DNA sequence: CCACCCCAA
DNA sequence: CCACCCCAA
DNA sequence: CCACCCCAA
DNA sequence: CCACCCCAA
């Protein structure tokens, strides 16, 4: 064994074109994880109460109570878009490529290393580091997706964006049921409302072991883990936005009337009263027909409530929206239309030579525009007969129930069997890959979290932990917890992820918008005198395409 | 009206009528329940 | 001897 | 001699 | 040598 | 088990 290698390094990203316009992305990250010793050998049970910041009666979006249950296994989360490509790739792929497909996906794991620290208090005293070359490492699949599924991009707890940049897999945990009661209360409201940690349902009670359900292959040093090749059956992802709203939809008007002189200034007019004009309304009151009057095939996107934090069993939770933009980067709500936000820090982005403990992050804003301005609506009386009057609209300026800063567009819901809708776009890096679907007979139309949601089974998680190295001193029917070689293990990790996508033809006449590099960029894609790395954000989808 | 469009069999004391064998053509239910809600999806945080 | 408001899965 | 914004159902 | 909370795509 | 800045003389 100990003596000779076990695998190969490769972080290469394979672009092989095929035959019409079709390309074949092959992008391989073989990063090398550093793993340490488990604290606990022992499984807990561990309930978070902050009933601290859940008690000025202003404060309940601050909730961060639940219960939770630690693993002393490891995972390892590749489940990125910054880990399988570099700034470089990408812009290829979003300024060359119109929609992209999800394939294959296998990892491997090779040259594990398990290293002793013998403290040799001696004046510093000293650390002497050795080799237990007949040390063993813990790993597991959970190929038939058993447990609970953790996503590590949520919380940046992913793996590093740099390949020259040894990374580290995410302590395990997962969900345990708790029950809870909190009612909402402002600044005024008197007295102590209401919130309490009831504890669990004995029904909902799911405690998982690794140990139990998943097998567990004992690595040495010279052993290599390898997964197979996992086939993925998930919707393809679309690097186009939409820019049509409901009044960018058909045959416009037809202008009896054009200038004659340029200046943008200068308007053709149509040359016909609007209680005049031939065509379709959805109304039967009124003989105007206006742009945003007229009968349209249907909605796009839908308005639903903005900062709507609903609950249940659990605790409170904000009501989740998928929505592109709407309105210039100038006028947004990046609420109405919720825009993710993003927070990493150094190994997921963020300038490397950087200190504290303060994240970086930013509000991705995309292209497509079905997103809306819930400051330019209003419900008119059934009789129309406008000049509107104000007994006869309710508009995003007048309040209800009272309560000024409150709205109608704050509790609207225009979901109609008439909405169209466009998916969630690639947030790269940071951003996620592709998500689990839920187990519902029902089941969510997109995720708001990624691209793709597979229709199947996905990849089974990766669970990696060091194995428990004794003393001469053992005994198992003691209260406390032995002592145990202070062993850590360091091994390298290669990916393989496939990609498929099209080639994108122009159409149009006027250049479409591509990504470069400005005398404003340029830095922020080089190393510096000290070997400052970070990856920005950038836009996934910037390329037109039609929605009627 | 069920004697305009549907057939009316006359039985007596000494006959049978039986239907056939209707194949059903529905969606699964589930002897299962789900627990979790928003609070209980994906990563928890990391307890330092 | 039950199939998608008739004869007629 | 009309197929999913090109060649090209 | 990863498929739909087990053996077991 | 080195070929013309990728897969791939």
């Amino acid at each position: 064994g100990v003596g000779i290698s076990t695998g190969t390094f490769n972080n290469q990203t394979e672009f092989k074109f095929l035959e019409n316009g079709w390309v074949y992305i092959t992008a391989n990250s073989s990063r090398l994880v550093h793993l340490n010793m488990p604290e606990s050998e022992n499984y807990r049970r561990v309930v978070v109460n902050n009933m601290d910041k859940t008690a000025v009666n202003g404060n309940m979006a601050l909730d961060d109570i639940h219960a939770e249950i630690v693993t002393p296994w490891s995972l390892v989360d590749a489940n990125a878009w910054g880990v399988w490509f570099n700034p470089g790739d990408w812009q290829l792929i979003v300024n060359t490529m119109s929609e992209l497909h999800l394939v294959s996906f296998e990892q491997e794991i090779f040259n594990v290393v398990l290293k002793t620290v013998s403290e040799s208090a001696t004046q510093p005293p000293t650390k002497v580091y050795n080799n237990d070359l007949t040390a063993s490492l813990m790993v597991a699949l959970d190929s038939n997706n058993t447990m609970p599924f953790t996503p590590a991009a949520m919380r940046s707890e992913t793996l590093g964006f740099y390949p020259w940049k040894p990374t580290i897999p995410t302590p395990w945990r997962y969900y345990f049921q708790w029950d809870r009661t909190l009612i909402p209360s402002h600044t005024g409201t008197s007295g102590t409302p209401t919130n309490i940690y009831h504890g669990t349902d004995p029904d909902d009670v799911q405690f998982y072991t690794i140990e139990n359900s998943v097998p567990v292959h004992l690595l040495r040093t010279g052993d290599e883990f390898a997964t197979g090749t996992f086939f993925f059956d998930c919707k393809p992802c679309r690097l186009t936005h939409t820019w049509q709203t409901n009044r960018a939809l058909g045959l416009p008007p037809f202008l009896n009337s054009l200038p004659q002189s340029e200046g943008d200034t200068n308007f053709g007019d149509i040359g016909v009263q609007q209680d005049k004009r031939r065509g379709v309304t959805q109304m039967g009151n009124t003989n105007y027909i206006t742009e945003a009057t007229i009968m349209r095939p249907a909605e796009v996107g839908y308005s639903a409530p903005y900062y709507s934090f609903e609950a249940s069993t659990q605790g409170p939770f904000k009501t989740p929206i998928a929505a592109g933009r709407g309105g210039a980067q100038t006028d947004e709500n990046q609420a109405a239309d919720g825009n993710p936000r993003y927070a990493f820090g150094r190994q997921h982005g963020q300038k490397t030579t950087t200190t504290g403990e303060t994240p970086e992050r930013f509000t991705y804003i995309a292209h497509q525009d079905t997103g809306r301005y819930p400051e330019g609506d209003w419900i008119q009386n059934i009789n129309f007969n406008l000049p509107v009057t104000n007994d006869n609209v309710l508009l995003p300026t007048d309040p209800i129930g009272g309560k000024t800063g409150i709205n109608y567009t704050n509790i609207f819901n225009t979901y109609g069997p008439l909405t169209a809708l466009n998916n969630v776009p690639p947030v790269y890096p940071n951003g996620q890959i592709w998500d689990k679907e839920f187990d519902t007979d029902l089941k969510p139309r997109l995720h708001v979290n990624a691209p793709f949601v597979c229709q199947n089974n996905c990849p089974g998680q990766l669970f990696v932990k060091v194995a428990p190295n004794l003393t001469n001193q053992y005994d198992p029917d003691a209260s406390a917890n032995m002592s145990r070689i202070v062993t850590y293990s360091d091994f390298w990790w290669k990916g393989k992820l496939v990609f498929k996508a099209k080639l994108r033809a122009s159409h149009t006449w006027n250049p479409i918008q591509q990504m470069s590099i400005n005398v404003d960029n340029q830095f922020n894609y080089v190393p510096s005198n000290i070997g400052g790395m970070k990856i920005v954000y950038e836009k996934s989808q910037l390329a037109p395409r039609k929605l009627y």
